[PDB]
């Protein structure tokens, strides 16, 4: 089975477009993470300024975006981190259903190629970049005659990227939105040193409670959207994926996993353990959501929605998340 790298298990975090190199030595040799996600965001998600911008505003932005990655990549490399390049936010954004305009224009469609062929140009050698998570959380809506859907253009966009880079994974997530369940609408893609990854956020209710008009108050495990959770309903949630995985011979990444930190009592801390412990078992590479972005989702950050301050002493989900670096192994550069 491919996976792109030569160690155990691949375990750390989404980082935040502003992480300092302070922060990325921190992460590496104190946490003891061995990879980051470094998500290419134009300031949110799913809604951004490329929503509107041109592909000219798009590309200049870009273009920073991708700068600071390269510069970060050497402090990945002293920091013994192996970095997931993800185009978080695509060229002409998404309209106002969330669904992304490289599914509708063809002027955005053609960038999205021509964009990760010059990323795949820039980091073909690069022994830090593990893998091109080629689009954040895909959404189709109508995709109009003589446009690529999202299986065509995944698997273009991969043949392409190959064609240049004969060493990185292509990091493939289901449409729509990189859920567990959308993997049973992906087929596999004709290309080799492809890994398939998703999202875990199920149930939505309680892991972003308190965000948008989501209630607060939700316990877990417990009842929630009139089902009983617990780590027996993640494992059914995750079943899709792990079919997906023995069925087809393929490595799983979980691009994003997260429970939001003011969940009551130690509700966030029980969820992020059950799907770590459900990850290890099927051997999936994983990056928590995030380290030092959003403080909702803030391990450094407490119980109490309405307190922004960082915690005084470690929290529950920073001893968990470090319990598991601790197991890591560290990449070996030469």
């Amino acid at each position: 089975v491919f996976k792109g790298h030569n160690l155990p298990r691949l375990r750390g975090a989404m980082i935040g477009p502003h992480v300092t190199n302070a922060d990325l030595l921190e992460f590496g040799n104190v946490w003891k993470a061995n990879h980051i996600r470094w998500q290419l965001i134009w300031n949110g998600f799913p809604h951004s300024p490329a929503d509107s911008a041109t592909l000219d505003e798009y590309r200049q932005w870009l273009d920073g975006a991708l700068k600071r990655l390269e510069a970060a990549l050497p402090v990945c490399r002293e920091a013994g981190i192996l970095v997931t390049v993800d185009l978080h936010t695509p060229p002409g954004g998404r309209n106002e259903a969330s669904e992304c305009r490289i599914f509708h224009d063809r002027e955005f469609q053609k960038a999205f190629i021509d964009i990760w062929e010059d990323i795949a140009r820039r980091f073909a050698d690069s022994d830090v970049v593990w893998g091109y998570d080629l689009v954040n959380a895909p959404v189709e809506g109508m995709v109009p005659d003589g446009l690529m859907n999202w299986q065509r253009l995944a698997e273009e966009t991969a043949r392409r990227v190959r064609a240049i880079d004969q060493k990185h994974a292509i990091i493939i997530e289901p449409a729509p939105w990189g859920s567990p369940s959308s993997i049973a609408l992906l087929d596999p893609i004709d290309v080799p040193g492809v890994v398939y990854s998703v999202h875990m956020y199920v149930p939505h209710a309680f892991t972003h409670q308190g965000v948008y008009d989501n209630p607060v108050g939700i316990v877990y495990p417990g009842t929630i959207d009139g089902k009983w959770y617990d780590r027996n309903t993640l494992r059914k949630v995750l079943e899709p994926v792990r079919r997906f995985q023995e069925e087809n011979g393929v490595h799983i990444y979980i691009g994003e996993f997260s429970a939001i930190r003011w969940a009551p009592a130690d509700s966030a801390c029980q969820y992020l353990k059950d799907c770590i412990e459900i990850f290890e078992e099927y051997g999936w590479d994983w990056a928590y959501h995030a380290f030092r972005e959003w403080d909702g989702w803030s391990v450094e950050h407490g119980p109490d929605r309405n307190d922004r301050n960082r915690t005084a002493t470690p929290t529950d989900r920073a001893l968990l998340l470090r319990s598991w670096y601790a197991e890591n192994v560290k990449p070996q550069f030469s």
